[PDB]
């Protein structure tokens, strides 16, 4: 059986609507978001190993609180496509049982492989982040180039993936005028975007950096204020998707 490295597992109300999420956080992360909440997502060989049948027996027993109306199952992290023949199994299952999936992901694909496409397939919902459309600042934000990432989204456009776009507004750092006119005109044209859901930088899992041991960059940084996302929020609606916080 082909086995997973996850962090942790936790049921949650879902954010609006009835029901729960059942959230699987999977192990390891190839990124380095200055901001990350869950540094220690990031190494590809640490938390526990589980299977998919092991994961399952959690999720049935929250089997009454997921339905059309609302819940399901989610895979996030750290970066949970780095196991993507683990998740399509996983969400395979899920499908047996009527059970809604999304994927949780920073697109951050470097093999085209089949599994990707398998995946897909039972992949009901995708909340891709955005990270920075200026590959210039992401570098310096995440560490890596944006361009795996903003591939991704295209070839999700392409197939007609449901996608939720989420894009973290960090004073500084991603909410400057230029950088939204981006977002709005990279995703204006993707039909398959349901909306943009704009998330305010906040401090959360600091404690995380400390542990390791490392500086936190973004000390001193404070969450953006109410103006600043709507100045934001209101440059994306001019590219027409539904646009949230
Ligand atoms: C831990 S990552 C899990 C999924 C995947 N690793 C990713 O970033 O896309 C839940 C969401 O919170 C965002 N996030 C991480 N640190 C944050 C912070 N300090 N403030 C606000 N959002 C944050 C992530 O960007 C992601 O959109
Ligand atoms: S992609 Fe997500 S888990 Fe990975 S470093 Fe960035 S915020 Fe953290
Ligand atoms: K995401």
């Amino acid at each position: 059986e082909v086995i997973g490295r996850i962090h942790s597992f936790e049921s949650c109300g879902t954010v609006d609507g009835p029901g729960i999420r059942f959230i699987t956080f999977f192990q390891g992360c190839l990124m380095r978001c200055l901001y990350c909440h869950n540094r220690d997502t990031w190494d590809t060989h640490g938390g526990k190993e589980v299977t998919v049948k092991d994961l399952m027996k959690e999720v049935v027993t929250y089997r009454h609180f997921m339905n059309a109306s609302g819940g399901g199952v989610t895979a996030s992290g750290g970066e949970a496509i780095l196991q993507a023949e683990f998740v399509r199994d996983w969400f395979r299952e899920c499908k047996k049982e009527g059970i809604h999936t999304c994927l949780d992901t920073n697109g951050f694909v470097r093999h085209y492989d089949p599994v990707i496409d398998e995946l897909l397939e039972v992949t009901d919902l995708v909340m891709l982040d955005l990270k920075q459309m200026n590959d210039e600042i992401h570098k310096n934000l995440v560490g890596v180039s944006n361009h795996r990432t903003l591939r991704f989204a295209q070839y999700l456009a392409e197939k007609n993936v449901k996608v939720w776009i989420r894009y973290v507004v960090v004073p500084g750092w991603s909410d400057d005028d230029d950088s939204a006119h981006r977002l709005g005109e990279f995703t204006r044209d993707m039909g398959n975007v349901e909306k943009i859901e704009l998330l305010p930088y906040h401090e959360l899992g600091k404690h995380k950096w400390v542990a390791m041991g490392e500086e936190y960059k973004l000390d001193g940084v404070e969450p953006p204020r109410a103006e600043t996302m709507r100045r934001v929020k209101g440059i994306l609606e001019q590219y027409g998707h539904k646009v949230m916080f």
